[PDB]
This record gives structure tokens, sequence and C-alpha cells, in this order.
């Protein structure tokens, strides 16, 4: 797919994601949320969207992911939200290993109001 | 597919996932885990699951979503467990949007135990 | 699949994923991170990946699972981060349920530097 920025690192086959780098330095005390820059846009595949999902290195620090859905139609730059749910202070380097992208199917239904047995 | 209640609304053909409204107003202080009610049942797809995710703008304020994981043959209600991980007192709307549903694919294998290589 | 062990369990063809057992007994005081052993390893079908997801009876005591991808090529024991993110401490026995393993398609693209409109 198409992308911008260098960001986002190609994978290999038997990869399930693409790792998404810092765009800048980032600290976290305790209990703080902010969104975290990568300076990636991306032309997702028609039919699939991007799912943000934490790496084992970086959650093992006590960091978390939150929201993560890219839908097919977004061009903005990619950001993701990071969580400190632990107790110690956390610096994230620019263009430190912080997520990874893994690109899923779509599956469009049609709301139907009926009941449900 | 087949739903019953007003809590959840009809996506357009570009996003992933369907936006899923709280039933009634919630109080959350830090470190509270909640179980959030929507009011809605639905009879997933043969083949497929759904699975709940956070909304990008209730993350950013600091609110996770835990478990996620509706089964095919579920047709209970479909609730929404969310906790304060922030540092701060928060207060969700009642049908305010709090997260999203995606209908993924199911593969079922059989366990084989034996030696991995 | 081929697997490893005895810390994952069988489901039914309505379920979505395998309960994971916790090796040993752990404790976890509120803010903790601990990487929670399963004892199990496996051999992914090739085109997907597992997804580690929580379960709604330890979430709702406010435990959530970090990370949670597990590549194809991983033939290493498969571990759950979690964290206590509520404000009360908690317990797991050994053998336990502490997460679910979903299995899911692999998407591999190509990136593309260009220009995203
Ligand atoms: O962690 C996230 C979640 C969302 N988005 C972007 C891409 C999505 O298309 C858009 C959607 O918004 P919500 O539906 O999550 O509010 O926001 C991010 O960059 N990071
Ligand atoms: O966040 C969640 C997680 C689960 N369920 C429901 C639907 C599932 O079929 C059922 C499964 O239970 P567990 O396997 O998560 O314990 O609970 C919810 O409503 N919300
Ligand atoms: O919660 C997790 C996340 C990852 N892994 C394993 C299997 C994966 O193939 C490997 C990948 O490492 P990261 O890409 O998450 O750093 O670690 C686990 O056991 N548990
Ligand atoms: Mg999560
Ligand atoms: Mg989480």
């Amino acid at each position: 797919m198409i992308i911008e920025g260098d960001g986002i690192l190609d994978k290999r086959s038997e990869d399930a994601g693409y790792d998404l780098l810092a765009a800048k330095e980032i600290h976290l005390l305790p209990g703080e949320v902010k969104v975290i820059p990568t300076g990636v846009k991306l032309m997702l595949p028609k039919g699939y969207w991007g799912l943000i999902i934490g790496k084992s290195s970086i959650g093992s620090k006590g960091l978390d992911v939150l929201g993560g859905v890219i839908d097919e139609g977004y061009r903005g730059e990619i950001g993701v939200i990071m969580i400190n749910v632990s107790r110690k202070s956390i610096t994230l380097m620019e263009r430190q290993k912080i997520a990874q992208l893994i690109i899923l199917p779509c599956k469009h239904e049609v709301l139907e109001q009926g009941k449900v047995v």
C-alpha cells in the first residue's frame, strides 16, 4: 500500500504487523495519556482496516495502547494513544518502536431491527 | 444482521465498526472498573465474532476497554467493560459513544498435542 | 494445529478463542506488570497470527492484557502480559483462566512510498 513518511517499517512475511516509531521524544508520568505522533499516513487497501496494537517490549514496561482503529478512509497522520498505567515514569526516545500496525479484513452488515432468540 | 435495541449505530461502508452507546449515565473514579450496559443484543452472522474496541475520543480521556470478545453464540445483552486508568474523574453521559463493534472472521483449529520445533 | 503443553484448552465451534491458563500462582499489586507464563507453545497455521485478548471475568476485576500479538513464526512459549490497573490487590490461582487466544488472518502488503491524497 501507499504510505508517506518513515515512521513505519517494512516487515517480513512471517510477521503480523508493521512497527510504528515515535516521531519525537515523549515523557509520561504514571497515569498520563498522550497521543504519540508517528508522522506516517497511509492508504489502506480497499476492504481492510488497520489495527494498532502493542508490542511486548513496551507493554512489559507498563505502557498500554488505547483506541487503535484505523478506518480505510482515514488519510490523516497515524497517532498512537499511549498511557503509563505503571507506577514509574517513562521516556520514549525519538523514533523508538512503540506499537505495531496489523491489517485486517472488513465486514459490513446491514442492521436489521428484529428479535434475537 | 439482526439486532435488538437502539444502543448500536449503522455505519458507513468505509468505517470498520459500529458505534456503541451507553444506556445510562456512568461516573468513574480513577482506577474504577464498571460494566457499562448498551441495551443491545445481536445475532452475529455464522462464522464471525465481534470485537469491542475503543474509540479515540474516549481513549484520549484515559478510559480503556477490557475483555471485548463477543462469541457468535452469545445472545445476551452487550456490555462494555470500562476502566478509568487516568488520574481524573469522568462522567459518561447517557447514550454517549463509548466503544466500537468490529465483526471479524472465525478460525477453528483442532488441538494436536505434539512437539513444536 | 500442533501445540505442546496443557495450558491451552479446546474450544467449541461457537467460541472465538481458546482459554489460556496460568502456569503458576501470581500475585499482582495495584499498578504491577508481570508476564504470566502458560507453558504452551504452538505452531500457528501458515497465513495466520494469534491474538491474545482478555476474558470478561478477569477484566471485570480490573486486570488488563498488554501486547498480545503472536507471530506465525514464533515457537517459544506463550506468555500473557498482565497488569493490575485496579486499586485492589489480586491473586491469580495456578491453572486459572487468564486470557483467550484467537486465530486471525495475515495480510502482507508491500510498502510503497508515495503521496496519500
Ligand atoms: O489509536 C488511534 C485510533 C484512531 N486513529 C485515527 C484513524 C481512524 O480512522 C480515526 C478514527 O477515529 P475513532 O473512530 O477512533 O474515533 O482516528 C488513530 O490515529 N489512532
Ligand atoms: O467486553 C465484553 C466481553 C464479553 N461479553 C460477552 C459476550 C461474549 O460471548 C461473552 C463471553 O465471555 P468471556 O469469554 O469474555 O468470559 O461475554 C461482553 O458483553 N462484553
Ligand atoms: O503478549 C504477548 C506478546 C507477544 N508474545 C510473543 C509472541 C510473538 O511472536 C512475540 C513477538 O514480540 P513483539 O513483536 O510483541 O515484541 O512475542 C507473547 O508471548 N505474549
Ligand atoms: Mg486492548
Ligand atoms: Mg488495554
